[PDB]
């Protein structure tokens, strides 16, 4: 599946303007069957979610939305699944408290959880995992945090290379029972092209589409070839 992404500053998409919600609907009116918001504002302090805004979103269209941005908390879990998120996307909180998280995967079900690692291939070729962009890497790896995880069933990871179509074959095929999700690195829709054949089983496109190199219909077909 092509996955459509958009990121929301205080209602402002990330300058393309002030109303998300056309876009969204168009993004689905063309096929698409998941899309994926990040709350900026509720990253910088969760206590500024844009839940009011995320609520009216979602019930704007008629396909799932994987929401993520600021989720430190179990709270934070639910507050997004009752304003009527599919799936919650989480990040750091995933890395820095894989026990905590574990027990997330136990009350809420792994169909709901999305788990969002960056990933820098280092100079010995491992896929160290870390938070940001910003920050060293955290001293494990993307197959070690996975198989950190496999035990409560873990079924969604996005995958964002911040250092490759090497690294989703190989993750792919090591841990089929995965479903995995490739951000990043989508500038024009050959990039699409490229990881049909890797076992990647969705693909997040989020600035190719609001700079208009191509649109979600044709992004799609080239998916489904």
């Amino acid at each position: 599946m092509i996955i459509p992404a958009l990121d929301l500053i205080g209602g402002t998409v990330v300058d393309y303007g002030n109303d998300p919600l056309p876009r969204l609907q168009d993004y689905a009116a063309q096929g698409a069957g998941v899309l994926h918001l990040v709350d900026l504002t509720g990253a910088k302090d969760p206590a500024k979610r844009q839940i009011p805004l995320i609520k009216t979103l979602v019930a704007g269209v008629n396909v799932p939305v994987q929401v993520g941005g600021g989720v430190r908390t179990e709270e934070d879990v639910a507050a997004l699944l009752k304003a009527g998120v599919a799936r919650v996307v989480i990040a750091s909180t995933a890395v820095k408290s894989p026990d905590v998280v574990k027990g997330w995967f136990e009350r809420f079900g792994a169909q709901a959880l999305v788990l969002a690692l960056d990933v820098r291939i280092d100079e010995h070729g491992t896929k160290q995992v870390a938070v940001s962009g910003w920050q060293e890497n955290s001293g494990v790896s993307l197959e070690q945090l996975v198989e950190t995880y496999l035990p409560v069933g873990l079924k969604h990871v996005l995958c964002t290379d911040i250092s490759n179509v090497s690294l989703y074959e190989e993750v792919c095929a090591r841990y089929p029972q995965i479903a995995f999700q490739s951000s990043g690195g989508i500038g024009d829709i050959d990039d699409i092209a490229a990881l049909r054949g890797t076992g990647v089983r969705g693909v997040i496109v989020g600035r190719a589409l609001l700079e208009g190199k191509f649109t979600v219909k044709e992004a799609i077909q080239c998916w489904q070839n």
